[PDB]
């Protein structure tokens, strides 16, 4: 149904951004690392720096999706008659959300 | 030491291409779900392609880095004088290779 269809789009979405957040954080742990050892030089910190940046450029387009997938469920929402229960939608949307405003 | 440092920092990166790799894998098998269903809505269909164009932009600047990683590596190894076993050295740029090569 275009309505599960919908749904299972946004929840995709969402868990992508958790699979990349953790990249992200394991990434500034090991960068933290190399920036606390003084004895580092600094070409091996920059190769370090510099894949970090690359990791985090990708979040802001995830985001603005997040966002389009989510109004796009919102907007289907506010026209649907059909039978089925739309719990799931709206506790997809209230997820997707919950991120967009931490 | 330096030596440990170059070599963790490649086999991370050849780390994550698989993991990156997996994500892709997982997408074109709902998009290709998508595409067989002629009953679905060209703009939910839309959605899921376009997601799938950005995870794929991802992996190009990723195999960028693992030969500069890779090439660093070999450098440091031309020159090298130290008492450390190199085996785990020459099978980071052996596997970086064969990735970079398929």
């Amino acid at each position: 149904t275009q309505l599960d269809i919908k749904v299972k789009a946004l929840k995709r979405l969402t868990k992508e951004e958790g699979y990349y957040q953790q990249e992200l954080k394991d990434q500034e742990a090991h960068v933290a690392k190399l920036k606390e050892d003084k004895s580092v030089d600094p070409y091996d910190l920059k190769k370090q720096e510099e894949v970090l940046d690359d990791t985090k450029r990708l979040l802001p387009t995830l985001y603005e999706k997040i966002r389009e997938f989510k109004e796009d469920l919102e907007q289907f929402l506010k026209t649907y008659q059909g039978t089925e229960d739309v719990s799931d939608a709206r506790s997809a949307i209230t997820s997707a959300q919950e991120l967009l405003d931490s």
